[PDB]
């Protein structure tokens, strides 16, 4: 299908419970939360390869994988992991992530295409599952 596009967030859920989980602590979660998770999402697809910038007011994350493909990138956090992307259906894509150093959490996103118009992002922090929705600008 087509993933690319440039998408702007609709909803939000659990993203302060996800921090949490990441070890962040209170005060620099509801900062977090509250000036960061309004973020712009911006992906060009070329088959099954992947450009993805995602952006807050002073922050950009430039991803770049082959489905398939290990590839480096960073958590939630900010911590660095080795990832590794695959297709779980048509308008499904899942990733997950090991640390390149330490012991952490156990994370991974996913990111799905609805029908109805709808770009889903999930991101996981053990037993815990953030979800965000983007529609198209
Ligand atoms: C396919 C979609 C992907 C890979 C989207 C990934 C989105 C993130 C990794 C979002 C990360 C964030 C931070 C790293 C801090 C600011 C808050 C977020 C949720 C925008």
């Amino acid at each position: 299908p087509n993933f690319s596009g440039n998408w702007k967030i609709i909803r939000s859920e659990n993203f302060e419970e996800l921090l949490k989980v990441l070890g962040v602590n209170v005060m620099l979660r509801k900062i977090w939360v509250a000036a960061a998770s309004k973020p712009a999402v911006e992906i060009k697809q070329e088959g099954d390869t992947f450009y993805i910038k995602v952006s807050t007011t002073v922050w950009t994350t430039e991803i770049n994988f082959k489905v398939g493909e290990e590839f480096e990138e960073q958590t939630v956090d900010g911590r660095p992991c080795k990832s590794l992307v695959k297709w779980e259906s048509e308008n499904k894509m899942v990733c997950e992530q090991k640390l390149l150093k330490g012991e952490g959490p156990k994370t991974s996103w996913t990111k799905e295409l609805t029908n109805d118009g709808e770009l889903i992002l999930t991101m996981t922090a053990d037993d815990v599952v953030c979800t965000q929705v983007f529609v198209r600008e």
